[PDB]
């Protein structure tokens, strides 16, 4: 089915080390990223963010009393040519809203959508990712 061109990005990082959790995509194994996901019909961006965090890295934010922060930033970017097939005909732009999630410590991650995970210092995570928006979010909200 078609992916929706409205998405969320959740930058996950550990408060004590400031390392950033990066996840290896299955459709593009060269693409490491923070948690991203489409906003589905009838849900809000924060709902989608909490849902994708539960689905993709098995972290439940309500139960753990963690705090999902809305970064109050939205960007729009061109969908990678090789991934665009997943969107409806004529759709080439994706609009992405940013969130930040601070864990108290690095931890062991069980993932579902990805091939592997790594904890990296923020500059390295930032340089590693293929997504300019993911990079920018790490730079502005982890590094400062
Ligand atoms: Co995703
Ligand atoms: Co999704
Ligand atoms: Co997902
Ligand atoms: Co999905």
């Amino acid at each position: 089915v078609y992916k929706r061109p409205v998405s969320i990005l959740v930058v996950i990082y550990a408060q004590d080390t400031k390392r950033v959790l990066m996840l290896q995509r299955r459709d593009d194994p060269d693409f490491w990223q923070s948690v991203t996901g489409s906003v589905e019909e009838g849900e809000t961006a924060p709902q989608a963010a909490m849902r994708e965090v539960k689905e993709e890295v098995t972290i439940d934010v309500v139960a753990e009393q963690l705090t999902l922060i809305d970064c109050q930033r939205t960007v729009e970017f061109e969908i990678f040519s090789h991934l665009r097939h997943r969107y409806a005909p004529g759709v080439t732009r994706n609009t992405e809203s940013w969130f930040c999630l601070a864990l108290p410590h690095e931890r062991q991650i069980v993932f579902t959508e990805h091939l592997a995970y790594k904890w990296l210092d923020a500059p390295a995570a930032a340089a590693l990712t293929k997504s300019w928006s993911n990079r920018q979010a790490i730079e502005q909200f982890v590094i400062n």
